[PDB]
């Protein structure tokens, strides 16, 4: 079990534009092309992103491609944020995984909502972290893989992966 494995069970792989539980245009292991109803939007966002004239479709080694980038993005975020620095370096590898798939999943600008949940984590107050944490809209559209990454974050351990 590796973030990459993590995501893509999360994840799902889609070589068909669709849109997400929120109703935004989305293709291959969770890419979010955009927020915009317009499907046209989406295709030249999808081309873009490809550099090629898609038509909605890709092959999956596109699909991971974008994965790469995508993963690359999300711990570079961590990384790259006064905030997010200090508790990344601050927790084990594996919640540290969770930490990047919460990230890749929302972004920077939703994961600051979190901030008290990192917090009691930080305090070790894991439960209490985790009931937070499933207080949210987040949590809300998607419980399943919300609960996977809850879970995860509160045991250290991948359990909810098996
Ligand atoms: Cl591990
Ligand atoms: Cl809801």
């Amino acid at each position: 079990m590796n973030i990459f494995e993590m995501l893509r069970i999360d994840e799902g792989l889609r070589l068909k534009i669709y849109k997400d539980t929120e109703g935004y245009y989305t293709i291959g292991i969770g890419h979010l092309l955009t927020k915009s109803p317009s499907l046209n939007a989406a295709k030249s966002e999808l081309d873009k992103a490809i550099g090629r004239n898609t038509n909605g479709v890709i092959t999956k080694d596109e699909a991971e491609k974008l994965f790469n980038q995508d993963v690359d993005a999300a711990v570079r975020g961590i990384l790259r944020n006064a905030k997010m620095k200090p508790m990344y370096d601050s927790m084990d590898a594996v919640r540290r995984a969770a930490m990047i798939n919460m990230v890749f999943q929302m972004g920077e600008t939703r994961m600051a909502g979190f901030t008290n949940s990192m917090r009691m984590m930080q305090q070790k107050r894991w439960d209490e972290a985790a009931v937070n944490m499933a207080k949210s809209r987040w949590y809300n559209q998607t419980p399943n893989r919300a609960k996977r990454v809850i879970t995860t974050m509160r045991t250290g351990t991948w359990d909810a992966y098996k």
